[PDB]
């Protein structure tokens, strides 16, 4: 019931404890190259040699060819596909960062897509020292994840945030403008945060 | 009249053609270690050894000690300081990315700070394969930068965007929701874009 997507980012970190393995473009080649299952290879594969795509084309339990010129990114397309086949499943996206900033932002703001927003609570961005979760507009609580030390909140579409029970709080009584409030920490208690509309992007990090 | 800031990110790329050289935390050590001028070392330096901070403490033409617990990031503080000393000067920030996602976002959305917004057109984020510019709300035009191939637009605080004269346009007649519209390209003509409010973040990239 646990799916794992190996994006085209830099997979210097990844886990193997997963039911289904999805590989976007280069991720497909990475998976194989690491003695790992390739249940699904998706994307336009414009980021892999014919030599590599030859091994993927004859090893992937399933392969999806996506148009070169489109609106959704291979990772976006991959997440949309899976949510259709499995429905509300738990996803972890590896290699969602690195290299290009435009692509990273695309992953950081995946929920911004109307079709993904509803499932924004089913997938996460993860790598060596970063963990990214997405919360719909409203009231929420969060407990610190293992390994991680710092935590930050950022509302896509500038809606005022509220943060309590954290080392640094953000009340309506001391609010100071900033897109992302980083370097915050827990303190033996769940952190409370909320947002009138949109959705919040929580980023737990370490090091 | 050209200032350059060497942040604590990964400086695998940088230029030397600058009047003033500013170094945030680790950047200060990097600058020296590269036979480069250190006109200003700023930050809390909690990211450098006493051994390194000993060389910085006695080489920096100027050094600023910032509190450990604060609201602004060393880079934010550094940019605010310079804009005070020089006023509207041209800045290029190196090592604004890498490692932590929370810090990257802080640099990606630097204009989100009320005190920086006014000077958002005076500084840029740059590295190996990425170039980041910031434009205030309103009408604007942009010509492709050298070396870069792709270009993307993203409005902080979700305001509808408009994009014309680019390979892919975003009109009010075909609009589709998404935080960042990436992988767009120029085509022998300036790209026109605008936003009712807030500010736009343009990211030219390559590779
Ligand atoms: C508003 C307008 N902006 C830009 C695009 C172009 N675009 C956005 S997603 C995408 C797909 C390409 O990205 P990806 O699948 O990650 O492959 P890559 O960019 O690495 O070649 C394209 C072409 C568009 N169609 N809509
Ligand atoms: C709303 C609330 N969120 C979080 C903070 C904590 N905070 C935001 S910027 C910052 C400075 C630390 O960052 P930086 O200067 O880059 O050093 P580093 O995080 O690498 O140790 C802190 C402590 C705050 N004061 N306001
Ligand atoms: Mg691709
Ligand atoms: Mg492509
Ligand atoms: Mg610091
Ligand atoms: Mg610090």
């Amino acid at each position: 019931t646990k799916v794992a997507l190996f994006s085209g980012g830099d997979l210097t970190y990844f886990t193997r404890d997963f039911d289904y393995f999805v590989g976007i473009d280069k991720g497909s080649s990475f998976l194989l190259k690491n003695q790992l299952p390739l249940d699904l290879a998706i994307g336009d594969f414009d980021s892999v040699s014919a030599e590599e795509f030859k091994q993927i084309k004859a090893k992937a339990k399933k392969l999806v060819m996506a148009p070169a010129e489109k609106n959704d990114t291979d990772t976006e397309l991959a997440l949309k596909t899976i949510f259709d086949c499995f429905g509300r499943v738990e996803i972890i996206v590896f290699g969602a960062f690195g290299g290009r900033i435009d692509h990273m932002l695309s992953n950081i703001f995946l929920p911004s897509d109307p079709d993904l927003a509803p499932f924004m609570r089913c997938f996460k961005l993860r790598d060596e020292q970063n963990l990214v979760e997405f919360f719909p507009a409203g009231q929420h609580q969060i407990e610190q994840a293992t390994d991680m030390v710092y935590i930050s909140f950022m509302a896509a579409n500038g809606a005022h945030l509220s943060i309590q029970d954290a080392k640094y709080e953000l009340t309506e009584e001391n609010y100071f403008q900033k897109k992302i409030y980083s370097s915050n920490e827990f303190k033996d208690k769940p952190i409370c945060f909320s947002v009138a509309s949109g959705y919040v992007v929580v980023i737990q990090t370490k090091d």
